[PDB]
């Protein structure tokens, strides 16, 4: 029927030997109609705690009846001096309550972790030590399954970890009837710090699979990768060559029904909120979990988060507040291979950068754009999403930022011209003409000076190249309209100083 594993923590209660003597479970007529008839089960040695401690393990299988109800259970020990009864320092006959959830039992096997052996030879010391010990021992035990690498091991691991966590989140205590912890007023940080360090130590020397298992453990125990989130980002950053290998590795683990997307969005959101840049390498796994929709041809209607493949991430704060972008581009250059194994990543990285560095981004990854010319169009789309900032930038006639916008447009022209013949006909769409129209509009509306004429002209030339690549007359008409508007605003007065000695504007 139902199989129950017992695991009982022994501590300085007595500085004893692995099996100086022996540990037992006794149970009422619920665990089985053997209520106090004998020690229903004895626990045998399989591993030693050392450092003030020992551990025995036992197994008993009793019929399935126990699903969906509470069991009374108690510990008794063999010591050569007596049979002894354990006791819990509870301020108040009493029971212990064990439980077996029907839903977590896929293997039909329940593991009863987190059981303590308290006997008469303060309590916080026992529970902090014991809880660190049990949680660490559960971590290594469950990781022992990953020694075996395929879907059956992965599912068993996640199930057994969920069984332990079911007992850890509600290791019920009884008073009339049993419910969530009161004997502890659950306190974890002292244990959780040790467990974060222990998980880190054990995982650090397939990495991606390790990182994903670590992230699952982290999110289930409500753990945070405390002030060192970057390390997990390293584990999730693939060294693959091209999509087939990366997707092959990921498929086994991610194919398991789990909330990988929520966990990875949380990871990236925290790595942004704490202002680190290694998370950029984990993005491909988030994209593999997201199950994105194709790059619909009318993309500019798409929101940036859905275009950037960052649904659920507040990227704009990270983009704006993060100052050391030079490290961001150095990291992107270091992990340029990731752009080959993930089409959307170019949009995410582009989206995550501030406006100024975008040109250095497009230059730094121009070879990728030559290998993947369709991405050139996403650059236009990205500038569209930047367009509000560029307006705020153009409205202030700062020579540096106007020159930056000019360099952005010159780069876009350089790309569209050099890669005119490589751009696939599939990704091409009239919608991109609209993007360039809007771009032109925003520049012309915002650009108020005559010397800045180069900026409108380049945007207009961009529209030309888009046309030449292919609402078309409409886009042309809007471009011409905006150009005439700009000329009107700039050329506020008549052409010449009609004295014939000068031109009203030298640049007209």
């Amino acid at each position: 029927g139902v199989t129950v594993f017992f695991h009982a923590i022994i501590s300085l209660h007595f500085p004893f030997n692995p099996d100086l003597h022996k540990v037992f479970i006794r149970g009422g007529e619920e665990f089985g109609e053997s209520k106090w008839d004998s020690n229903i089960c004895e626990l045998h040695y399989t591993r030693d705690l050392g450092h003030d401690r020992v551990l025995v393990e036992g197994i008993v299988c009793i019929s399935k009846k126990h699903l969906d109800k509470y069991i009374p259970y108690k510990y008794v020990i063999y010591n050569g001096e007596s049979f002894e009864y354990e006791f819990i320092y509870k301020h108040q006959y009493v029971n212990r309550c064990l439980f077996i959830k029907s839903s977590l039992l896929g293997s039909g096997d329940w593991h009863q972790y987190y059981d303590i052996v308290y006997m008469k030879p303060g309590p916080r010391k026992d529970l902090v030590k014991g809880k660190q010990i049990a949680a660490a021992l559960m971590l290594d035990s469950t990781f022992s399954i990953l020694q075996t690498w395929d879907t059956i091991n992965l599912n068993s691991f996640f199930t057994q970890f969920e069984q332990f966590c079911f007992v850890l989140q509600q290791p019920m205590i009884y008073e009339g009837q049993a419910q969530l912890w009161t004997d502890l007023q659950y306190r974890e940080k002292e244990v959780k710090r040790y467990l974060w360090q222990h998980l880190k130590k054990h995982v650090v020397p397939s990495k991606l699979k390790t990182g994903l298992i670590v992230l699952f453990v982290v999110e289930k125990i409500e753990l945070l990768l405390e002030g060192s989130l970057d390390w997990l980002c390293h584990l999730l950053t693939s060294d693959a060559s091209s999509p087939d290998e990366f997707h092959r590795d990921l498929s086994h683990i991610l194919g398991i029904p789990q909330s990988w997307r929520l966990y990875l969005v949380n990871l990236c959101q925290r790595c942004m909120d704490t202002r680190t840049y290694t998370w950029l390498g984990a993005l491909p796994v988030l994209h593999c979990c997201m199950e994105l929709a194709p790059r619909h041809k009318d993309a500019w209607r798409q929101p940036e988060d859905t275009w950037a493949a960052l649904e659920g991430l507040s990227f704009s704060p990270f983009r704006e507040q993060m100052l050391d972008t030079s490290s961001l581009l150095q990291f992107m250059r270091e992990k340029q291979h990731l752009l080959s194994i993930d089409e959307p990543l170019f949009r995410s990285w582009f989206s995550l950068l501030p406006l100024s560095h975008l040109v250095m981004y497009m230059e730094n990854f121009i070879e990728h754009l030559g290998r993947f010319p369709a991405h050139i169009l996403d650059c236009l789309s990205g500038i569209y999403y930047r367009l509000p900032g560029l307006e705020q930038v153009l409205n202030t006639q700062d020579v540096q930022d106007v020159q930056n916008v000019q360099n952005i447009l010159e780069m876009l022209l350089r790309l569209l011209d050099t890669y005119r013949d490589k751009i696939p006909e599939e990704a091409l769409s009239p919608s991109y003409l609209t993007v360039c129209l809007k771009l032109h509009e925003a520049i012309c509306s915002s650009t108020k000076l005559l010397k800045f004429y180069e900026l409108p002209a380049l945007s207009a030339e961009i529209v030309c190249r888009m046309i030449r690549l292919l609402s078309v007359q409409t886009v042309f008409q809007g471009t011409l309209a905006a150009t005439k508007r700009w000329l009107r605003e700039v050329f506020t007065k008549n052409m010449l100083t009609s004295s014939g000695a000068s031109f009203t504007y030298v640049k007209e």
